[PDB]
């Protein structure tokens, strides 16, 4: 977790309504990843259990925040999917929404966090919004997600959405600036692929995924002008595939542009050169189609459907094909 | 980790000597388990890694701050021991100084964490105290201890020794009284136990301690008129054996005052009218010196010692036999 320094805006716009109160009681957080909803979240979580505040800020000497930084506060709660499990389930939200029934330990507010409220189980949501639809006394909830589209459709509707917005680019690029040193064109295409996330950005940068980048651009510079696609599998197929194949889509729709890969311009142009826009179309639109069916239900055999992708991928670049 | 309010002396006044260019690049804090050691060098460092300080505070805005608060900053250090072991080798002491002989990172301050100064190897300690004797520049050292005494010897005097003194007796039972609901005897009981120490008193009460201490009580109850001791063995064959012995100990040095547990008088007065004091003393300095050989080398079979200890207890109550 981290304080970032785009996060003041909103933070101060937030904090300001809980303290006029203006704050809702469900406050739905869109955000990319590594822009800071974690810590925004915490923030204001901070706040409002602060039994003293100064201003905006926690004092960080009253009980409230001493049980706080113990990780100890009985009044607050997070909901995040068990280390066990990938979604949420219905017994661990009842679980806090029961609690949520009875007088606060400390007599005071009470927090629920929910992480991503996209994890949560079709029972899980439809629990939650019950509590929502009528809201405990003194009780702020936080629910952060990163495609609000992905959430049960009548729990949006009673969370007021706060959309947490990367800064500007160029702002961007030179705080990353800051913690890396790298020529200035990979900052800002790192930047693009991560959507204007800088944290998500920075974390390209940190270990296994630029390294991973590399060999997939140096794998696809054979490629594309072999026509050996399959070839591209060790270079995908790994944990981390769904974003592999993102910088796949990315490098594809850059080179139907007649730019998110601003670094890599000579391989755009090889990709662009050697592929007529309907093999580009036809390549990107399965890739895009792969890389969901990955993150949806990572196909039990993943290693399969990128084969399968790899090899239709082939069979588009054959003279009369018919590209559907 | 947690601020108590007792810490703010003690803070405040070191904090100020750094601040004014008094401070010392090797600080020893002496402090029992459970009185704040912890989040006071903790405070201590991230107010020295502030890049900007407001007063004594750290901003928790700064780049500083920010990789403090995410856990990665390059110029903060800590040595505890490796997960895998219960002391701290030489390996890990060489590996952070021979770092600490770099420019710093950031530009600024270097702070290094000895957790515990006594679980250092004889290697180690002896590799930091060369360090310590040509401190590199700008680099704040803080080791804690709960006894000095088990510490290398040389290591000590390169120290400046701070004393973290618990706070008054009458203000840790109030303090308590807010952590949990008990009666005020039981309260001054554990902090007794505890030897002033406010958190380890509460720690007491928070979980399998508290009721190990009343299945103690009630078999020292049994053991006491039966003779039997022996059948202590249940009460005090556990992990926490040490801790379990020095209650026994606590018990029987209040029978020889013709007072720590002041909550069961009754079971002290039985202890005092049934047992001489020629035999509580000998049952004592037993006790002590096994409770000692199970936290030096905690003899491999904790087991054997504990029930030869009850054995040559009950050879003890035995008339004529020679106490020695
Ligand atoms: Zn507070
Ligand atoms: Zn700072």
């Amino acid at each position: 977790m981290r304080w970032y320094p785009w996060l003041r805006p909103d933070f101060e716009k937030l904090v300001a309504s809980y303290q006029a109160g203006r704050g809702h009681h469900a406050l739905l957080i869109q955000a990319l990843p590594g822009m800071g909803d974690d810590a925004l979240i915490y923030a204001l979580s901070r706040y409002l259990l602060c039994q003293q505040p100064q201003g905006h800020k926690s004092c960080g000497h009253c009980r409230g925040c001493q049980l706080m930084q113990a990780g100890t506060h009985p009044d607050y709660y997070t909901l995040a999917p068990e280390k066990g499990k990938n979604t949420l389930g219905v017994d661990a939200v009842r679980e806090v929404t029961e609690k949520l029934n009875e007088h606060a330990r400390l007599g005071g507010a009470k927090v629920v966090w929910v992480t991503d409220a996209a994890l949560l189980t079709d029972a899980a949501a439809n629990a939650l919004l019950k509590t929502l639809e009528e809201p405990p006394a003194e009780t702020w909830f936080f629910l952060a997600t990163r495609e609000p589209e992905r959430l049960l459709a009548t729990l949006r509707s009673r969370c007021r959405l706060h959309y947490l917005a990367p800064p500007p680019e160029q702002y961007a690029v030179t705080w990353l600036s800051r913690e890396v040193t790298m020529s200035q064109d990979a900052l800002l295409a790192a930047l693009r692929l991560s959507a204007g996330s800088p944290g998500a950005a920075l974390a390209l940068f940190q270990g296994d995924n630029w390294q991973a980048r590399e060999t997939l651009c140096q794998a696809l510079a054979y490629s594309v002008p072999s026509g050996d696609w399959y070839s591209l599998l060790a270079a995908l197929n790994h944990e981390q595939a769904p974003a592999r194949l993102h910088w796949l889509a990315t490098l594809l729709m850059d080179a139907l542009k007649r730019v998110t890969n601003v670094d890599v311009p000579g391989l755009v142009a090889e990709l662009a050169n050697h592929l007529s826009p309907s093999r580009l179309q036809a390549i990107l639109g399965d890739v895009c189609h792969i890389r969901e069916q990955l993150m949806s239900v990572t196909g039990i055999n993943r290693e399969l459907l990128i084969t399968d992708l790899l090899l239709r991928i082939e069979h588009y670049l054959q003279p009369g094909v018919v590209l559907p």
